[PDB]
């Protein structure tokens, strides 16, 4: 995340750190044995980590929990992202708790102008490298479609959402991949993609999680 805020250890419970061996993406806890994040995150040998704040040190509330399954969806395109969503089984059932909580999944798609909370353990600069050890947030507004695509000519499908500001500074970024954006207690996004991060014109884009929802719940009721 650049240009955001220190969370605060625990404030945002159904963010999860996937790791193999270190941090490599976000995720999302939507019930006790189950997590949403990107496509574009796929790999064998994720280890979910719960109850996270500083990815570096054992705080005392994290969960470790490795994957049975991972399932990307149906029509995942990597070329062009569409479709950039996957869902984790935990082995086990996540203790749930204060600290440690699922995320509600949308009932409708939310509209231009909402605001949300985005957040991750990526990188925090535009211009060379700097990874956070604790959690980092960002409010954002949803924008219109017609200025993300106007941002960014033939690329954003139906499956895409923008977020951010477009005159810069303040947007997700690598290693916030696969992480939650919710809007009034719903999860609405996946960080996706963008070009660079929190350049001017250049917003970040998310995968549009109430295109899922029937997807998601059905894949969790058969497997
Ligand atoms: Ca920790």
């Amino acid at each position: 995340i650049v240009g955001g805020y220190t969370c605060g250890a625990n404030t945002v419970p159904y963010q999860v750190s996937l790791n193999s061996g270190y941090h490599f993406c976000g995720g999302s806890l939507i019930n006790s044995q189950w997590v949403v994040s990107a496509a574009h995150c796929y790999k064998s040998g994720i280890q979910v980590r719960l109850g996270e704040d500083n990815i570096n040190v054992v705080e005392g509330n994290e969960q470790f929990i490795s994957a049975s399954k991972s399932i990307v969806h149906p029509s995942y395109n990597s070329n062009t992202l569409n479709n950039d969503i996957m869902l984790i089984k935990l082995k086990s059932a996540a203790s749930l708790n204060s600290r440690v909580a699922s995320i509600s999944l949308p009932t409708s798609c939310a509209s231009a102008g909402t605001q949300c909370l985005i957040s991750g353990w990526g990188n925090t600069k535009s211009s060379g490298t700097s990874y956070p050890d604790v959690l980092k947030c960002l409010k954002a507004p949803i924008l219109s479609d017609s200025s993300c695509k106007s941002a960014y000519p033939g690329q954003i499908t139906s499956n895409m959402f923008c977020a951010g500001y477009l005159e810069g500074g303040k947007d997700s970024c690598q290693g916030d991949s696969g992480g939650p954006v919710v809007c009034s207690g719903k999860l609405q996004g996946i960080v996706s993609w963008g070009s660079g991060c929190a350049q001017k014109n250049k917003p970040g884009v998310y995968t549009k999680v109430c295109n899922y929802v029937s997807w998601i719940k059905q894949t969790i009721a058969s497997n």
